[PDB]
């Protein structure tokens, strides 16, 4: 892996040091605290807060009740149509590895070595230059594999 970041402070907002071309991997290892309600990994067009940076891919594990993962896109401060995955591999008090693979028409995400979901591009992946991680999560490392 390339351009590795260790033990970042959350919230983390960092520049992605190269293009997200097809085959590019974003690898995030961490653990979920016992009191987690939710956390999110956001692939963003910049880091503006006013107006809020568009979020090409919002990947949002939620932990209340049975749990789920919500995915969405934010364009001009409006959320689009949510895509919900009910078969969530995340658990409070457990470590994880998220691998996001960028493909031509979509993202593919695997967690703990098992395929989890797909998310079709709504914003051109060329516009993504920023990785945001927010919420109740502890991140051990972030790494990239650029194609
Ligand atoms: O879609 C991603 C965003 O969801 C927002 O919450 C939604 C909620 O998921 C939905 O069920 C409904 O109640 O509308 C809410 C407001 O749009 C979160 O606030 C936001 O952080 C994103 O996760």
């Amino acid at each position: 892996l390339q351009n590795i970041i260790y033990n970042p402070v959350i919230p983390f907002v960092g520049t992605i040091p190269d293009q997200l071309d097809p085959g590019t991997l974003i690898v995030i290892r961490g653990h979920v605290p016992s009191d987690a309600d939710r956390f999110q990994v956001d692939l963003q067009n910049g880091s503006s807060v006013k107006p809020r940076a568009d979020v090409a891919f919002h990947f949002n594990p939620r932990f209340k009740r049975a749990g789920c993962i919500v995915c969405n896109t934010l364009i001009n401060e409006k959320w689009g149509r949510e895509e919900i995955t009910y078969d969530t591999p995340f658990k409070r008090e457990k470590s994880f590895e998220i691998v996001i693979m960028v493909l031509k028409d979509k993202f593919q995400v695997a967690v703990n070595g098992k395929h989890t979901l797909l998310y079709g591009h709504r914003i051109g992946p060329e516009k993504i230059d920023t990785l945001g991680i927010y919420g109740k999560v502890n991140i051990h490392s972030i790494g990239f594999s650029f194609s």
